[PDB]
């Protein structure tokens, strides 16, 4: 099309795939490499509560990893302001820039903003057997709804975008909770 004077894309890997409250003027299905998506982050403000946390996704460095999701272009001339809105909502998350590979075989890979949760983050739980993650999810609910709803919306979304092979961790957990 016609060149724009500015560009900023943010990569969505969690709830951003099905729910965005910020404005965007394009979105593309694709993946990033060198990270894996893990249910190793506590939720005490959305999908659980203090004393009974939920498990939501967090990205971990994984050289052989990939994360399928959605990149969202921030509105041209409004990228910095919209970034700020994201940056001051991040209970914190660090930012980096990674190559995003569009699912489409017509659009070239490009640099996207990536929000990464820290080990320094107080809600971080860390790894746990998948049986124990699914139990937690089944039982957890927060101010934004059941932890189960989160997992099923993420699983349904990624399934609508790519085969299930695209994320074994997610689909083990999903089909896992489904057992209840």
């Amino acid at each position: 099309k016609v060149p724009r004077g500015s560009h900023m894309w943010v990569f969505g890997y969690g709830s951003l795939i099905w729910k965005v409250d910020f404005p965007y003027q394009d979105k593309l299905v694709g993946y990033i490499t060198n990270y894996s998506r893990r249910f190793w982050q506590g939720s005490t403000d959305h999908r659980g509560v203090p004393g009974k946390p939920g498990r939501v996704v967090t990205l971990v460095e994984d050289p052989a990893g990939c994360v399928w999701g959605v990149a969202y272009r921030l509105p041209v001339g409004k990228e910095e302001e919209v970034k700020a809105y994201l940056d001051f909502g991040q209970k914190g998350y660090r930012t980096t820039t990674v190559i995003f590979y569009p699912k489409d075989p017509t659009t070239k890979p490009f640099s996207v903003l990536l929000y990464i949760g820290t080990c320094d983050n107080p809600d971080y739980l860390g790894p746990a057997p998948l049986e124990d993650i699914a139990e937690q999810i089944f039982n957890a609910a927060g101010p934004s709804g059941r932890n189960t709803e989160y997992l099923f919306e993420l699983a349904n979304s990624i399934r609508n975008l790519v085969p299930e092979e695209a994320d074994e961790h997610l689909f083990a957990l999903e089909k896992l909770v489904k057992e209840r």
